[PDB]
């Protein structure tokens, strides 16, 4: 439910020397933060939970669970961005070593107005000190290697929580389990009494509804 | 049920210096207002609700509920417009800084008749003071950043109503729950009596229908 | 069941100065009128309804209902025509301000024989006083804005009938409800007697059908 | 089951001055007549119906019904032909006003051998007195307007038969209803007796079929 | 099950002056004759039927039925050939009036070696006395008109057999009906006795199959 | 299950004067012979059938049946080859009458090295005595006519076996019918005894499997 | 499950005079050997079978069965390779008769460095002694003929094992049949006892699980 | 669940002489290691297993099983990389024998800056000592041969574990089987008691929920 957005969600990368960090860093942080606290609003175990959490048990449970199953969305929508390589080229294009690993120099301020124009766009000035195909696929390299290094740092970190017992014990987990299926039971518990008691005054008001004219 | 309309619904953007604000602001406000008060007409809990709401309980409920589930359509059809970037370029094209972040100047009134012609269309005059690919993807940038900032302002705002108790208490919600499944019950309550009582005069009039000729 | 016709139903727009109003206004009025009184012929509650409606109750009901559910087809097939913009350009092409918002003039009658040739077709004469891409997408603008203004005038108008009680009361609606499922009941009421009574003379004539030769 | 034939069924339009009326009028009349009396052969209530209809009741029913449900095929396969515009251009191409609404004249007989060559084909002679794109889309206009005027003349006419009582009364309709489900009942009536009586001589001849060798 | 073959079944039309009649008339007669007596071999009511039909009742039935339901395949695979127009152009290309309705003449035998080369192929000699696009779409015209005239001659002829009583009476049809479901009954009649009697010697030979080693 | 192979199974046609007969006749005989004796290996009524068929009843049955239902594969994969026309052009390309029905002559041996190069390939030498499009579509003609003549010779021949009684009588067919469903019955006959008798020693060995440690 | 791999599995054919035999013979032997002993690992009747097959009955059965049903994969993935013709051209390209059936000669070692470059690749040197289209489609011929000759040698060989009794008798086949459905029976035999006995200590440990706090 | 990632997961191959080994070896090791210890986190038999595995039976089981079924993902995502040939060309491009099997030499350091630019990219310098199509499809050869040699080394190695008894005996496997379906049984064991005991205080608190106002 994350990578599908990346198919049609376009990317812009404004080639202006100094706004790049914004639009670059803007797209890598916002969707995670919005995806995180959006799926959290979907789990129905949230509403009353913060209600009684301010008056002064299960105080350390029923919040770690939501924190886990709702924290899979951001970590995937932040890894797929790195592996593509369009979010990284847009940002650090202004800091590629020119005279080496690219020869002649140029003035300082105008150069930033030149090298900043070497993402994907077809408005790049061209020849001097750099060929566009050589600049890219070098920054795309550093992203993907830095990318895979990220997911190792997470998937390994997902091996301790599901293998160690942070808040997984019979202190409140078992007790909180007692809250599991009472509420939905209360849905079909009072509903039968509610639906039945509605039948009490049903026939009473229904008097004129039987027949008369027909 | 919102983004699907944006697939085939064309966009025009009339390159005339002064009507742009209309056609731009026209398309960003109308569909929300029409989508809002259209889904509201779909919920069957609306008809009698305004009926008795003028004679002088549940006065503060049964209207907030409809206001919520029917207010998801506009907020999505107003975010997708920003992220695309065709509604914003059409409007503020007349206020892009020319001499900087774009050099030679020109007369005032004719310039508005020139810069106003730089959306998507292929009738742009061209060279002076601006390249068309540089104008766009700078306004497309400001939209998307302003766009994501919008949805954060909403999805976070969708975290207080579903986590705080605005009109969520046992004052009328429980009482209004008693109105929940009586009406549909009344559908199949009098129907059995109605369908049965119809069988009363059925055999009476059916006398000549048994047989005679055959 | 309306917009699907607009996919393959071609459009012609004859570039002749004076027939345009016909073929333009012809296509915007006829399909509504034919769609309206066609779906009306589909509701089975129509046949006897006009029968007894001329001899001199439910006189103000059982006709407003059909008038509603069968009046959704035209209002949609008349909004989709405006939003496209091909029905409006074909008509008012002869009244676009030339010397402004388009320079040199020309004779009166021949001009109508020129400006009338600027819809979609690729037979337009060309240069003088107007560029074809500038004429269109200005009339396409006025249509869409006028279009959305239409649907607001209707969807809002669809909020009073479903929220006010024009003919929605227990004067004949409840009485007319008594006619609801008697007729279809009469279908399977006399059918069992008819199908049964057919079995009366069945065995009588079936005498020679048992066996003899075999 | 009508418009589908129009997808792959090719059209020819022989550009010969005098056969056009044949091939034009030929394709607009034949498929209706063949579609009409073809679906009539499908309704199983036809066979004996004409049998006893010549020896000298239901004499005015059981033929109007078939005449209705089998007369929907032609009226649709004759409207779709008009709206397309390829059946009309092929016919009246020889009678388009040349000197006006099209300038120099020509000899009479050769002209018919020229104007007759202006349907779709790419063998048109060209320049004089008419541009091919102007001839078509003027005759295509007159067809579609004449087309929609047709379907109004029919769909309105389909509003009197389903709203007036031509042969819809309890004179023979109810009596003819008695013939409704006897015949199919006679199918499974004698079949059980036939299938059963077959079991009579079944075991009789089956004597040598039990066992002996095995 | 007929027109589907016409999709991939290629057509050749050998442009040789004198073999055309063969390959043309060859493809219009053979598939009907093969389709006719092929579906006839599918109806299981054929095998014994010709068996006892030579020793010297139902003598005039049980053969007309097969003759009808198996004669729908050829009549459709012979109409679709005409309407296409590739079977007719291939044959009568040698008899198109040249000097009229097409000017200069030529020698007799070589002309047949020229006009015979004007089907679809792109090896036509060209200019003299005929343009290839004018020859075709004139013979394609005569086919389609002659084609529709055919299907009228058949579908009308299909209105007398299903409306008159050629061999539809209670002379052998009812008697032959007695043969309808006895045979398939005999399938599951002796099968139960056969399957049962097989169980007789089943346990007898199964003696060593119970157990011993295990 | 035959024509599907002809879709992707490529064809080569080596243009060498003297190997053509091999690769041509090679592909028309092998797949039939392999398809024939392959489907024969699929019918489970084959294994023991040849077993007891050599020791010295049903001797003339139970082999004609397999010979029929397994001989439908080759006759279809040998007709589809003719109708295509690529198997025939590849073979008899060396025997097309050149000086007539095609003018100047040439030496004998080199000519065979030329005319042999006129299948589909684009390495044909060209001009003299023959145009490539005229050679093909003449041999493709003779194949298809010879092809349809084949299938008539078979489908008609399929009308005598299914209408005459070659080995269709109550001499061994009825007796062999007694072998029909005993074997599969023997599958579920001893299986119940086998599966049951397995339960004998099941509980005996299962002693240590109940419980002890747990 | 074999030919599907051949769709996307690319082929390389390194045009180097002397490695061709390796990469050619490498791809024709390995996949068979890996497919053979891979499907063998899938049949669950293999594990214990080799276990007791070394300590010193069914010694000649239960291994021939696996050898058959798991030997269908290689024989198909080795026939499809021949019929394509890309595995054979890659190998024997260095041994095509040049001076005949292809004229001028050349030095020995360099020639091998030339003729070795005439597979599919577009780096072939060209003119002398051979045209690339003539070399291929001659080796492609010898493969396909040699290919079909292969499958005849196998499918015929598949007619003796399924028609003769190599290891098909009541010596161990019937005895080994007794091992057929005991093991899976043992799955659901001890499972019911295991699942039941688990219920023994279930209620014992479940004491504190009933209720107390709630 | 492995090869699907290889469809859209792009590949970069940065043509810089010395980073190639990193990006090459980086992509061949990381996904295996991440796929391995990711599927391991999916098997629910892992959590408590490491818990009690540190306090100082089944000590040598319940870890070999997970090690097997979760070690199929890496071995497939490491074989598909070799067979493609894009991971190997990217690495060893700097060590292809130039003067042989490719003539003139060049300086040492610049040469590495040239030969390193001969993967897929279209920035290769060109002519001297090597043609790009000859370099590739020679390294692609060595990969595929080395590739198939790999999978033989594994699939054969997968024949001993499933045919020998490493940890497959009745020492702890049978005992560990006793842990198989108790836990899920404990899910629906205490749940019925938990769901039931919830019904204890259900009616107690439900007192005010029956009726009063209605
Ligand atoms: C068509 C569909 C497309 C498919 C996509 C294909 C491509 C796929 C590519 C890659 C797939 C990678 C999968 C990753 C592993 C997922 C599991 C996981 O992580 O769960 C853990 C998450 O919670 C944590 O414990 C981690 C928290 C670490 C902090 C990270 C900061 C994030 C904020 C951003 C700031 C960054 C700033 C720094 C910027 C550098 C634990 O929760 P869980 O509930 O126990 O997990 C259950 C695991 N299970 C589900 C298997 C059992
Ligand atoms: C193929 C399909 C395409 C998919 C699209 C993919 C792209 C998706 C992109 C983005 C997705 C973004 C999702 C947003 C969050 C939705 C939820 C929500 O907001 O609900 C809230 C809405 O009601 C409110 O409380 C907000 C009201 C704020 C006022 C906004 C003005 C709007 C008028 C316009 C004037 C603007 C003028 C100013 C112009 C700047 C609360 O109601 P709820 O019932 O409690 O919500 C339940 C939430 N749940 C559903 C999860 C539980
Ligand atoms: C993918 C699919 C494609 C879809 C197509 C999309 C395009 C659609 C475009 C258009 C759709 C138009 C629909 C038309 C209305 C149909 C109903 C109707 O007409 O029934 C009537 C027909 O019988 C009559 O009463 C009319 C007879 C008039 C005579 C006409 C001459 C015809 C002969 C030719 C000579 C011409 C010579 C003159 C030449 C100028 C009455 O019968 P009914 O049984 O009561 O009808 C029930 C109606 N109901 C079904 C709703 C209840
Ligand atoms: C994707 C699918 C493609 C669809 C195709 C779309 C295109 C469709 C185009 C057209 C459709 C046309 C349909 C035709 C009508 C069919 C019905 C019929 O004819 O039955 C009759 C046939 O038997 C006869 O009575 C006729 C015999 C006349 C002799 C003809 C010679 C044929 C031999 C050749 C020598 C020629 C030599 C002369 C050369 C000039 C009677 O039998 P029935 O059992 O009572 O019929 C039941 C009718 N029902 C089925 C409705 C109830
Ligand atoms: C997408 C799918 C593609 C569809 C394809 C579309 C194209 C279709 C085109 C054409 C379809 C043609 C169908 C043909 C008829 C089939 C029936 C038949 O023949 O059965 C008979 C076959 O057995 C025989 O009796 C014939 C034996 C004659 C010997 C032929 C030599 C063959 C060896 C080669 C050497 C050649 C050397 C000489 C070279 C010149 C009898 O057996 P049956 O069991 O009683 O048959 C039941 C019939 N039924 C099934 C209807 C009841
Ligand atoms: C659309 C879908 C695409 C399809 C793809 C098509 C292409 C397919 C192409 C090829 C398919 C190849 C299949 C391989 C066989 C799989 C089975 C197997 O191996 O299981 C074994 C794995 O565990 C082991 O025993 C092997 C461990 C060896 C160490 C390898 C190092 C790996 C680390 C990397 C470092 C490398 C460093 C060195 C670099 C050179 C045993 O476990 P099992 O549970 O008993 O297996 C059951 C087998 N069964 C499943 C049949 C019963």
């Amino acid at each position: 439910a994350s990578a599908q957005m990346y198919s049609a969600f376009d990317f812009n990368c404004p080639c202006l020397p100094g706004y790049n960090a914004a639009y670059s860093a803007g797209i890598l942080l916002a969707p995670p933060l919005v995806l995180f606290l959006l799926g959290l609003v979907m789990n129905n175990n949230v509403s009353m939970l913060a209600e009684e959490w301010k008056r002064p048990a299960v105080l350390r449970y029923m919040f770690c669970s939501m924190a886990q199953r709702a924290l899979i969305a951001p970590v995937v929508w932040v890894a797929v961005t790195l592996l593509d390589g369009k979010c990284f080229l847009c940002a650090f294009c202004t800091a590629v070593p020119v005279s080496a690993l690219g020869a002649p120099g140029l003035p300082a301020p105008e150069l930033a107005r030149l090298l900043a124009r070497v993402p994907c766009p077809e408005i790049y000035d061209g020849d001097w000190l750099l060929a566009r195909e050589v600049a890219v696929r070098y920054l795309r390299c550093i992203s993907q290697a830095l990318g895979w290094s990220f997911v190792l740092l997470t998937t390994l970190l997902a091996f301790v929580v599901r293998s160690v017992r942070p808040c997984f014990t019979q202190a409140a987990f078992l007790k909180s389990k007692y809250w599991s299926h009472y509420i939905d039971i209360e849905r079909k518990l009072f509903d039968e009494t509610c639906t039945e008691h509605a039948k009490a005054f049903a026939k009473v008001c229904i008097q004129q509804f039987f027949e008369a004219m027909n």
